[PDB]
Protein backbone atom coordinates (compact mmCIF):
# COMPACT_ATOMS: atom_id res chain seq x y z
CA UNK A 1 0.00 0.00 0.00
CA UNK A 2 0.94 3.79 -0.10
CA UNK A 3 0.26 5.58 3.08
CA UNK A 4 0.42 9.26 2.97
CA UNK A 5 1.94 11.29 6.27
CA UNK A 6 -1.22 13.77 6.74
CA UNK A 7 -1.44 11.87 10.13
CA UNK A 8 0.92 9.75 12.18
CA UNK A 9 1.48 6.28 9.75
CA UNK A 10 0.23 3.92 13.08
CA UNK A 11 -0.27 0.16 11.18
CA UNK A 12 -1.23 -3.16 13.30
CA UNK A 13 1.86 -5.41 13.90
CA UNK A 14 1.45 -8.79 15.45
CA UNK A 15 4.41 -9.92 18.18
CA UNK A 16 5.18 -12.46 20.48
CA UNK A 17 1.75 -13.70 19.69
CA UNK A 18 0.17 -9.93 20.15
CA UNK A 19 -1.56 -6.92 18.24
CA UNK A 20 0.03 -3.52 18.68
CA UNK A 21 -0.42 0.16 16.58
CA UNK A 22 3.11 0.78 15.38
CA UNK A 23 4.77 3.69 13.55
CA UNK A 24 5.93 3.45 10.48
CA UNK A 25 9.63 5.31 11.41
CA UNK A 26 12.45 5.87 9.02
CA UNK A 27 14.17 8.39 11.34
CA UNK A 28 14.70 5.05 13.91
CA UNK A 29 17.78 2.69 13.20
CA UNK A 30 16.27 0.10 14.97
CA UNK A 31 12.71 -0.96 16.37
CA UNK A 32 11.76 -0.26 19.51
CA UNK A 33 8.52 -1.02 21.73
CA UNK A 34 6.70 -0.27 24.06
CA UNK A 35 7.70 -2.17 27.60
CA UNK A 36 6.37 -5.83 27.16
CA UNK A 37 7.42 -9.12 28.78
CA UNK A 38 9.12 -10.82 25.80
CA UNK A 39 10.62 -14.13 26.66
CA UNK A 40 14.44 -14.80 25.58
CA UNK A 41 18.41 -13.37 26.28
CA UNK A 42 18.61 -9.61 25.59
CA UNK A 43 21.10 -7.39 25.85
CA UNK A 44 21.13 -3.68 27.79
CA UNK A 45 21.14 -1.04 25.24
CA UNK A 46 20.81 2.91 25.68
CA UNK A 47 19.43 4.33 22.39
CA UNK A 48 19.14 8.55 21.85
CA UNK A 49 16.83 11.26 20.44
CA UNK A 50 15.19 14.10 21.18
CA UNK A 51 15.38 14.54 24.88
CA UNK A 52 18.23 12.25 25.29
CA UNK A 53 18.54 8.56 26.09
CA UNK A 54 16.69 5.57 27.22
CA UNK A 55 17.60 2.53 28.34
CA UNK A 56 16.10 -0.75 26.23
CA UNK A 57 16.25 -4.40 26.14
CA UNK A 58 18.06 -5.76 22.78
CA UNK A 59 16.05 -8.68 21.65
CA UNK A 60 17.54 -10.73 18.72
CA UNK A 61 15.92 -12.61 15.68
CA UNK A 62 12.22 -11.46 16.89
CA UNK A 63 9.71 -12.29 13.95
CA UNK A 64 6.94 -9.16 13.58
CA UNK A 65 4.31 -8.97 11.43
CA UNK A 66 3.56 -5.87 9.47
CA UNK A 67 0.31 -5.47 7.86
CA UNK A 68 0.86 -8.87 6.71
CA UNK A 69 4.83 -8.61 6.08
CA UNK A 70 6.53 -10.67 7.70
CA UNK A 71 10.17 -9.73 9.33
CA UNK A 72 12.40 -10.76 11.60
CA UNK A 73 15.39 -9.18 13.36
CA UNK A 74 16.14 -6.96 16.59
CA UNK A 75 13.57 -5.59 18.17
CA UNK A 76 13.99 -3.19 21.47
CA UNK A 77 12.13 -3.15 24.57
CA UNK A 78 12.12 0.03 26.73
CA UNK A 79 9.95 2.93 28.08
CA UNK A 80 9.11 4.37 24.27
CA UNK A 81 5.69 6.54 24.15
CA UNK A 82 5.15 4.85 21.21
CA UNK A 83 5.47 1.41 19.38
CA UNK A 84 8.42 2.08 16.28
CA UNK A 85 9.35 0.18 13.47
CA UNK A 86 12.05 1.04 12.52
CA UNK A 87 14.31 0.65 9.28
CA UNK A 88 15.81 -3.01 10.65
CA UNK A 89 12.48 -4.27 9.51
CA UNK A 90 11.28 -1.86 7.03
CA UNK A 91 13.92 -2.92 4.77
CA UNK A 92 12.20 -6.14 5.52
CA UNK A 93 8.75 -5.74 4.37
CA UNK A 94 10.05 -3.57 0.80
CA UNK A 95 9.37 -0.15 2.27
CA UNK A 96 10.38 2.83 0.83
CA UNK A 97 9.99 6.77 0.75
CA UNK A 98 9.12 8.07 -2.42
CA UNK A 99 8.32 11.94 -3.73
CA UNK B 1 12.60 9.55 -5.78
CA UNK B 2 12.14 6.67 -4.64
CA UNK B 3 14.94 6.16 -1.25
CA UNK B 4 15.17 2.85 -0.01
CA UNK B 5 15.91 2.34 4.02
CA UNK B 6 18.93 0.19 4.20
CA UNK B 7 21.51 3.44 5.11
CA UNK B 8 19.76 6.41 6.84
CA UNK B 9 17.28 8.46 4.41
CA UNK B 10 19.83 11.64 4.83
CA UNK B 11 19.51 14.71 2.41
CA UNK B 12 20.65 18.06 1.25
CA UNK B 13 17.94 20.64 2.28
CA UNK B 14 18.15 24.63 1.80
CA UNK B 15 17.14 26.99 4.36
CA UNK B 16 18.37 30.62 5.37
CA UNK B 17 20.28 30.34 2.13
CA UNK B 18 22.26 27.46 3.93
CA UNK B 19 22.73 23.95 2.84
CA UNK B 20 22.41 21.51 5.49
CA UNK B 21 22.02 17.61 5.91
CA UNK B 22 18.77 16.63 7.71
CA UNK B 23 17.17 12.81 8.09
CA UNK B 24 13.55 12.50 6.40
CA UNK B 25 11.56 11.11 9.93
CA UNK B 26 8.31 9.30 9.30
CA UNK B 27 8.27 9.23 13.18
CA UNK B 28 8.78 12.99 13.43
CA UNK B 29 5.50 14.97 13.57
CA UNK B 30 7.98 18.15 13.69
CA UNK B 31 10.68 19.44 12.14
CA UNK B 32 13.37 20.28 14.44
CA UNK B 33 17.25 21.50 13.25
CA UNK B 34 20.56 21.89 15.11
CA UNK B 35 20.86 25.49 16.70
CA UNK B 36 21.49 27.94 13.64
CA UNK B 37 20.67 31.78 12.95
CA UNK B 38 17.45 31.91 11.56
CA UNK B 39 15.58 35.20 10.60
CA UNK B 40 12.53 36.21 11.76
CA UNK B 41 10.55 36.44 14.67
CA UNK B 42 10.07 33.39 16.99
CA UNK B 43 8.23 32.11 19.92
CA UNK B 44 9.85 30.01 22.68
CA UNK B 45 8.30 26.14 22.64
CA UNK B 46 8.56 22.58 24.33
CA UNK B 47 8.78 19.61 22.38
CA UNK B 48 9.22 16.30 23.21
CA UNK B 49 11.11 12.54 21.98
CA UNK B 50 11.78 9.78 23.27
CA UNK B 51 14.39 10.68 25.86
CA UNK B 52 12.36 14.09 26.83
CA UNK B 53 11.66 17.45 26.32
CA UNK B 54 14.24 20.04 25.29
CA UNK B 55 13.54 23.74 24.58
CA UNK B 56 13.51 24.55 21.24
CA UNK B 57 12.41 28.10 19.08
CA UNK B 58 9.87 28.31 16.75
CA UNK B 59 10.24 30.02 13.29
CA UNK B 60 6.63 30.02 11.16
CA UNK B 61 6.23 30.34 7.59
CA UNK B 62 10.05 29.44 6.94
CA UNK B 63 11.05 28.52 3.25
CA UNK B 64 13.20 24.98 3.20
CA UNK B 65 14.13 23.47 0.09
CA UNK B 66 14.54 19.66 0.27
CA UNK B 67 16.07 17.42 -2.04
CA UNK B 68 14.58 20.29 -4.68
CA UNK B 69 11.58 20.35 -3.67
CA UNK B 70 10.21 23.58 -1.96
CA UNK B 71 8.07 23.74 1.36
CA UNK B 72 7.03 26.64 3.49
CA UNK B 73 6.52 25.46 6.98
CA UNK B 74 7.03 25.83 10.90
CA UNK B 75 10.87 24.80 12.00
CA UNK B 76 12.33 24.07 15.32
CA UNK B 77 15.76 25.28 16.25
CA UNK B 78 17.61 23.73 19.12
CA UNK B 79 19.35 20.78 20.46
CA UNK B 80 18.59 18.24 18.48
CA UNK B 81 20.33 14.98 18.13
CA UNK B 82 20.44 15.64 14.63
CA UNK B 83 18.43 17.70 11.34
CA UNK B 84 14.89 16.24 11.38
CA UNK B 85 12.53 16.62 8.83
CA UNK B 86 9.09 15.80 10.48
CA UNK B 87 5.79 15.19 8.93
CA UNK B 88 4.56 18.53 8.91
CA UNK B 89 7.14 19.64 5.89
CA UNK B 90 7.10 15.52 4.16
CA UNK B 91 3.59 16.41 3.38
CA UNK B 92 4.41 19.40 1.25
CA UNK B 93 6.83 18.11 -0.92
CA UNK B 94 4.15 14.70 -1.54
CA UNK B 95 6.38 12.28 0.41
CA UNK B 96 4.38 8.91 0.89
CA UNK B 97 5.68 5.80 2.76
CA UNK B 98 5.25 2.56 0.43
CA UNK B 99 5.80 -1.22 0.41
C1 LIG C 1 17.81 10.68 15.81
C2 LIG C 1 16.62 10.52 14.87
C3 LIG C 1 15.30 10.45 15.64
C4 LIG C 1 15.15 11.67 16.55
C5 LIG C 1 15.24 9.17 16.47
N1 LIG C 1 13.90 8.89 16.92
C6 LIG C 1 12.90 8.48 15.95
C7 LIG C 1 11.96 9.65 15.65
O1 LIG C 1 11.18 9.32 14.54
C8 LIG C 1 11.08 9.93 16.87
C9 LIG C 1 10.05 8.83 17.08
C10 LIG C 1 9.13 9.26 18.21
C11 LIG C 1 7.69 9.65 17.89
C12 LIG C 1 6.76 10.08 19.01
C13 LIG C 1 7.25 10.11 20.44
C14 LIG C 1 8.69 9.72 20.77
C15 LIG C 1 9.62 9.28 19.65
N2 LIG C 1 10.34 11.12 16.58
C16 LIG C 1 10.63 12.36 17.21
O2 LIG C 1 11.45 12.45 18.08
O3 LIG C 1 9.88 13.43 16.70
C17 LIG C 1 9.81 14.72 17.46
C18 LIG C 1 9.73 15.69 16.61
O4 LIG C 1 8.16 15.77 16.20
C19 LIG C 1 7.50 15.38 17.24
O5 LIG C 1 6.56 14.20 16.87
C20 LIG C 1 7.04 13.11 17.42
C21 LIG C 1 8.00 13.59 18.62
C22 LIG C 1 8.49 14.79 18.25
S1 LIG C 1 13.84 8.04 18.38
O6 LIG C 1 12.43 7.78 18.76
O7 LIG C 1 14.46 8.80 19.46
C23 LIG C 1 14.70 6.50 18.12
C24 LIG C 1 16.21 6.43 18.21
C25 LIG C 1 16.91 5.12 17.95
C26 LIG C 1 16.07 3.91 17.59
N3 LIG C 1 16.70 2.64 17.34
C27 LIG C 1 14.58 4.00 17.50
C28 LIG C 1 13.87 5.31 17.76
Amino acid sequence: PQITLWKRPLVTIKIGGQLKEALLDTGADDTVLEEMNLPGRWKPKMIGGVGGFIKVRQYDQILIEICGHKAIGTVLVGPTPVNIIGRNLLTQIGCTLNF
